[PDB]
């Protein structure tokens, strides 16, 4: 059962299981705690004992994931220690080489998230698709992106980042001893995910160590160092108020959660829109993207709807337009009374068109650029809980977690089983050859395939 595989580093045990190896909790880098809590995260090459990868291991803290139970189909209880920073590998048992590999990257507000969700998960995408597929934690929350330097001069803002940076330095040094491709990494990810993959692209000294990317549901909205340190002299607020301190190295982890608590409480509610903890636009993030990477980008046709999901759970008007302005839409009282017109702004300002613009402007810049949309549509109007297609939901179908959506009295079809498969073979086989199987988005026709 078990396997073995042996790097520059040392030996990896995973498991091999119904044609898959499985392995689960690699670090990929040195626990951010002690003398190593709150800074950029450093790369582990070498171990002197066999890393155990059979088991799922710790996840950022966060606070509770009000959508994470909705997105899985059983219950489940994930350890949260400050020493997270895993990664995961699922692969088919064979002897084939030079895999094309996927590393997933998940959203979650840049709060909550982990490599370990049931929806992230892509056994049954590995099953029918001949590639590698990689997961990871990277640390969120305060811990991941308040701006730490606030409080010392050896703390650094960007964690998160630095530790997204590092999953992609690891997989370059060993992916090749599983049978990846080092040559033709994708990085995927999903809101969050997709902002950080955006933010990736404009790091140079990174940027080269992946050749392809999907980008699911996100644009980029990088905070600016003095709004992180606005946040952070808040922090230091609530530090004082209710703990009587201002000596971050004393925080305890939980001491860190309850002040995120109370943080947010105090700015007020945003459906995660606020994005209190986010990258933060720095002298080593550049200007513009480079055009060499295949990019297919997808949104679903009703983002806002599980955002704003009735008239009874939407945001104040003013709160509302207060949210959107701190991500430079400007709005108006008058048009975002109804649950329906926040959905409805959310879904076109705050995903539509930021990406059909970041599309755009590659095709301006580079006339070669390898470019595809689509809008994932798939809803059941007489469903109880998928009635519209809302953000997040097309990971359900991208992995193949049908599941998911019978543990929500909607049971697999035969509809669902062919569409999902496909939307399967279409990633893995972007991940294999950088096309789609539609015309590419130019600015002229703005083609686009509807998933349904």
């Amino acid at each position: 059962p078990g396997m073995k595989i042996n790097t520059t580093g040392g030996q990896i045990h995973g498991i091999t299981q119904d044609g898959l190896d499985i392995f689960l909790g690699i670090p990929y880098a040195e626990p951010p705690v002690h003398d190593n809590r709150f800074k950029h995260s450093t790369l582990k090459t070498q171990w002197s004992e066999p890393i155990d990868a059979t088991e799922i291991q710790p996840i950022p803290p966060q606070p509770d994931n009000k959508l994470e139970d909705f997105f899985s189909s059983q219950s489940t209880t994930f350890t949260e220690h400050e020493d997270c920073l895993y990664l995961n590998i699922w692969k088919q048992h064979n002897d084939q080489t030079k895999k094309p590999v996927i590393i997933y990257f998940y959203g979650g507000s840049f709060e909550n998230g982990h490599g370990t969700a049931e929806l992230y998960q892509p056994a049954h995408l590995v099953q029918n698709n001949d590639i590698i597929v990689i997961t990871c934690n990277y640390r969120l929350g305060a811990l991941g992106y308040l701006d730490w330097s606030y409080f010392n001069k050896d703390f650094h803002s960007n964690n998160g980042l630095s530790d997204q940076i590092n999953v992609i330095k690891w997989v370059h040094q060993f992916i090749e001893s599983f049978g990846g491709d080092a040559n033709n990494i994708t990085l995927m990810g999903q809101s969050a995910g997709s902002m950080s993959i955006l933010t990736l692209l404009k790091i140079p000294d990174i940027e080269p160590y992946f050749h392809k990317v999907v980008l699911l549901s996100g644009a980029l909205r990088l905070d600016t160092l003095e709004s992180a340190r606005n946040k952070a002299q808040h922090f230091q607020k609530m530090m004082l108020d209710y703990l009587d301190t201002d000596d971050v190295t004393s925080l305890s982890t939980n001491d860190i959660l309850m002040l995120m608590a109370k943080l947010k409480q105090s700015r007020g509610p945003s459906k995660g829109l606020d994005l209190i903890y986010a990258p933060i636009k720095t002298d080593y993030i550049q200007n513009n993207y480079p055009t060499t990477k295949p990019i297919f980008a997808c949104y679903t046709k009703d983002e806002g709807d599980i955002y704003i999901t009735s008239e009874q759970k939407k945001l104040s008007p003013q709160r509302f337009i207060d949210i959107m302005e701190l991500n430079d839409i400007p709005l108006k009282y008058e048009d975002v009374q109804t649950a329906k017109q926040q959905s409805l702004a959310i879904t076109h300002c705050y995903f539509k068109q930021p990406m059909k613009q970041f599309l755009q402007q590659l095709n301006i810049q580079d006339s070669n650029a390898q470019l595809w949309l689509a809008e994932f549509a798939w809803h059941d109007t007489s469903s109880a809980h998928y009635r519209s297609a809302y953000h997040i939901l097309d990971m359900v179908f991208w992995f193949g977690n049908l599941q998911i959506l019978a543990a929500h009295q909607y049971p697999t079809t035969a509809h669902l089983k062919f569409l999902s498969r496909q939307m399967q073979n279409d990633l893995a086989n972007f991940a294999k050859s950088g096309k789609m199987p539609w015309p590419m988005y130019h600015n002229e026709r703005r083609y686009y395939r509807t998933y349904q």
